[PDB]
């Protein structure tokens, strides 16, 4: 369960996150494969040129120039992708779970389920003890939940954190992508034990990392666009008070009150999945149905 | 139960997509498990030639000519086929998982599945059956009232099919365009003279002859896929889908008072009647108030 | 499940297909695992010859001759087997997953399964629910017979698929027997790479020659058996009017001499289900007599 | 499953032997392509070493040539024959479950026996309803009309063991005949002189002394299998299978009115009594008219 | 189910056999990885010595001396251990399978269990449902007393299997003591390959010569312990007269001097079972006297 | 099931045994993976020395010195660790699976579990026919068990035997492990007589995985040391409380029923073991041991 509070901008984000994870794991796999750098000593019929270097001196040169000339971005790109995917997924999961605010969600889901299976909605639009108990417990839930600010402000905090993390990711990926290069000009001072001073190196997974970087940049661009749209949606209509106006006109009940804060936010969240549970809640919220039920009882 | 709303074209295209995925992954896995390019210098009884090159200079030349001589298509073909296969998969399944387009579909399928085991159909042409049938009538009436004005369950289908058609066209375009560039032996002209001593090289691409065959197979499969998509698009345009005609049904049933439904209900009725051209008649039975009149007359 | 509507051949050939697939993949296990063609230059007590070649020139020569000398059949043998096995598996399954050709299958299977367990079957030859149960199954039989007794849509596809399978069997035998003799162990390689290696003519050995030849012979045997089974089926479909069925012997045995003789698609499916168990036909024909309707209405009232 | 009751001791013994043969064959195949098969050196028809002056690929060429030009076909393709024959034994031992003729009758028989296996009427009548007992009876009477008409479910079990026995005989024949050709040191005389420089070679087959012991173990296993097959063939012949005699039941029961059946049902009774000797006694009680008449009289 | 019938030595020998299997498989899995032989030619400031041999002549020498210089015991140590361990496993739990050997044990276990908790035993030692239960107990007691008296089918097999285990012990310890000194580190390989390598005498080192040695000792030790247990079993099967049972102490303790002596298979089974628990014997003996039947008949009325 | 009958000192050792097993397998795998001894010849601007040895000469030298230069501890430490851990596990899991002394265990567990939660227990300690009948049956089961168990001494000798065996094993382990721990060193000197085969007589060798073993060795000792202490404590517990006899003193005073007897022998030892887990199961059992309870149930039957 728990999928009812999932607007269209919450499964798309999960798909984007899993795609980013796939990109990162592919990058790490390619990192572990291949021989990485390859360096040769620069000198500054067509017979070959004899460098006269042992088999271990090549390994020494390659290892020294792999951590002396390559830019720090070209060596730790998949790791950064993995870290950012991890933090995005954790931020997505942290809001809902919050070990200490989940019960308010499970009990609310149970309330929605019970109000969904009630067949009295049809009669109201135009076993009594069970309904009375349901009304009493719904009143208890209202009085218990309608007070605090714990389901709106922290959602905004999550979204703002996501947007700022995005802005930073775009910021430093845009600049540090022209430094992923194929051929580099390693220049070290190992002259008394190798014999050569200037070496030219050829990083292998350069173009592939450039393509992966472009793909990752586009995927984030879409993710940040989604999060920015959500934040703007939360900050141009002020979804803190819910006005039950159309329900009153299209239902006939004239005693429909308006709820405020967290319950209003949860109603706002629900309507994206199906704009019909508010119908059941409005029908169940009237005090005249219980009056008629007890009048019939007597 | 979603397979009912899946005509033959949308199982044939699904099998085509699966085959595309398998060929693409085969190519991708074969690419790595191979020695790739191999280059040698050019000298522009028999006795061998002494090049006097080290063991690392060979690797240097190989991995330099790999990215300085080979065409971009010959290197990233499995990746392209994987990407396009993934788009094709998440281009036809998107019309189901979009929020706001799922509740109507599940309600429709529930009503259709339920409106099959009703004795009234047999009797048309005991307390439980009457109340259950009345509940079915009320549910159908309210659902019809629901899906009558907001007609977003059909434009998405045409849009996605058009997207598939245009993607197919471009796929064919630049696969036929750049399929003759996958050659076996190539010439590499890189300027590394003070490092290795040779300026001109001749290279062989190990997987050049296999990639051509896989490209041809992919071209054939995508051509068949595009032909199916064009047929579906044509079927979606040769007569209005936002209306239905219970012409012969009313004539052969003698209940000629049922109105002709339109918009989303009509379109899904067109889609479903292809799978089984009988269910529509069942719906007719549970769209006439005359059945309710018979029920009330029998009760009263 | 969907196993009753399958004669012996349709459960025999199936095994062959999977067997074929195994051979296919088996080849693919080695075609990329074992070391491929090995080539040496040719110069046309005992002391060896110094060719004076590096270790990369050897790889160059090997993978150039591998594609400039070997026949196109010796390299792609497993892939053709895999493709043909897959397409046979597809053709044999173009029977249950084609909208417009599966509704009748499921209807008939469900009706047969529910009718075989009906008590009226054993009561005919010597309650409350059974009344309307038998009634409803009777209208279901009536509507089914009025439904699937006009067009042979589902009998015109079995013939099509079997004919295509026979044609493909012929093609496979033809071209596979044509080129089975070109898989050779030792070959000659005449490529003009002298400015880069110094040697013009090479002699090569293809590592997987005998193994491919033996696998090819096994594949030919399997395909021949497959084609013989398909030929038997084709002969089975044309030696009488398969589109008509007569309820004569059942009437003689039982005594209810009023069940009509069906034709077309339902007759075809009844023949198929008869090729598996000669008991279903009678158990269903007993629900086709007007006298049975009279007995049912007398019992109910 | 529900078909596990048709397994005498020898059938399960043969299954265990066959899985053991498969294990040996897969072990042999695993060792086949994991080592270097052959090692060949040229022959030259103070102590110092002698230099061949051969490259590192001419050794591979020589090894690969002499491996398929000097080794007997038995030493190379040994494990595959073991796998083929184990697979064929597995197939032959089960070619009477999948045939439609035998598949239907076995299922019907097991269903009838299972239905009779949970009938409290038998326990009540022996130790100390209606339609279920009555209906089960009518099935039995017609059951011994469909089954006792020909040799279908019994002819297979006698026509397959003969094939198994003959296949065992031929296996022993050409496996003992060609076990002395697995040599360790062999000679190779190939005419490759203008390419390598040496004409005569001496070769060692690394996996020679192990294939001999594997062959001996395989011969022992197949010999035990063949002894089992001969035992079951003799058991199928020393006394008639087409007839079953209800002899001891008459003395141990006293209800001397049960007739004796023949043919496929007789063979099935033979096998089931070879199984746990408790199904026959339970099933025989549904053949006496006395119990049915008593039940009818009591009910009416 | 049948574990209650297993005395201590059965589980002890089972654990020992499992340990033998463990060490054998450990030896085999160490051999598969690192087992090899290193051979060098012999020449019967400081500088190194040049042998002037390629990388293939070393492999030739190694794999020739590996089978012309190593004793067959060192080559295959763990395979024999595995074979013998499997033989011991099959020898154990052998008499449980060849005969029926399922009813004769399970029924006895069930009767002993339901005789253990019979309230009549407690009533005597200090409705109709109890009467019929006791009658059933007595009648099946007599039924098995008469039925099983046919020979020795659950007794001779035990002696046969113990004897076979003892003989396996004797032979195994014999030839493992005989050959344990044939495993060495350094060996001399005198093979005649002179025109192909140039060297006639070689000295070779075996990798796991000091390992297979130590393991062997451990293995031997385990076997030794095994044998002792088996010997004890033979002492138990040879000293006590298991073919007859004598109900002596019950007569003096209870005073009801009418219980007859049981013999043969039931005597042996009681001798075996009383080891697990010396209380089931008296519970079984209670239901063997005619006075108990007389009391049962009197109470039934 | 087998949880209540396990004091804390029998679960601390359970954790320690698995810790030792994992350390041993870690050592074994790190041994099988990495390279063994590496040896070089000795010569008993700078320029390198050319030994002039082939690639198989070096393998021969390494393989011979690995066995002619290394002390047997540095060679086979981890298998000793594994053997001793397995022996400890066998010792600790002995009396649960020894025929002739295991049936009593589940009999006692079942009886105690049955009488732990019964309405009659609550009713009797406060001051239907089915409940009375089941209580009566449980009374007979307890009465027969008392005579079934309260006569032998087999479940007490085995416990002390296994504990003393574990203690002596711990002593031996610490003894020789401490003795042979300074012989696991890094650089060793190899002196083999091969002059006609390789050309060099004296070699110097380095054992690759030496220091690591030493580290592991110390860890092992610590665990064993702790293990020993635990065993010692248990060995002290058995020999100072007089575990043979059990007194129902506290139960009588806090319940008032002055007819519960003092049990001895095997049953007393089992009660001593169980009350070390939670000291109220004894009360629930003692409820089902009073003739007063039998008389009360007999009266309530009427």
């Amino acid at each position: 369960a728990f999928r009812v509070l999932k607007p269209w901008w919450d499964v798309f984000t999960d798909y984007l996150s899993v795609a980013m994870l796939m990109i990162g794991v592919f990058g790490c796999t390619l990192q572990v494969m291949q021989d990485k750098i390859i360096c040769l000593p620069k000198r500054v019929e067509m017979k070959g040129l004899k460098t006269d270097l042992d088999l271990q001196q090549y390994s020494f040169i390659n290892q020294m120039c792999y951590e002396r000339a390559l830019h720090w971005y070209a060596k730790y790109f998949p790791y950064l992708v993995l870290i950012h995917t991890l933090v995005f997924m954790l931020c997505s999961n942290f809001w809902f779970k919050f070990p200490g605010s989940s019960s308010k969600i499970e009990h609310f889901i149970s309330i929605l389920g019970k109000c969904f299976d009630s067949p009295w909605t049809t009669r109201a639009l135009s076993e009594g003890e069970q309904a009375k108990a349901l009304f009493e417990k719904v009143k208890k839930f209202r009085l218990h939940v309608e007070e605090g600010d714990i389901l709106y402000a922290m959602y905004v905090r999550q979204t703002v954190l996501k947007v700022i993390k995005f802005l930073i990711i775009i910021a430093y990926n845009s600049a540090l992508v022209s430094k992923v290069q194929f051929t580099v000009d390693c220049n070290v001072d190992i002259q008394d034990m190798t014999g050569y001073k200037n070496f030219s190196c050829n990083h292998t997974m350069a173009h592939l990392f450039s393509k992966l970087s472009f793909c990752y940049l586009c995927f984030v661009s879409i993710y940040g666009l989604t999060c920015l749209y959500t934040l703007y949606w939360l900050f141009y209509r002020s979804l803190r008070e819910y006005s039950f106006e159309y329900v009153r006109q299209e239902t006939g009940i004239d005693d429909i009150p308006d709820v405020k804060n967290d319950f209003a936010f949860m109603l706002h969240m629900i309507d994206q999945y199906d704009p019909l549970y508010s119908k059941r809640f409005a029908v169940f919220l009237s005090e005249v149905s219980e009056n008629k039920l007890k009048q019939l009882n007597l």
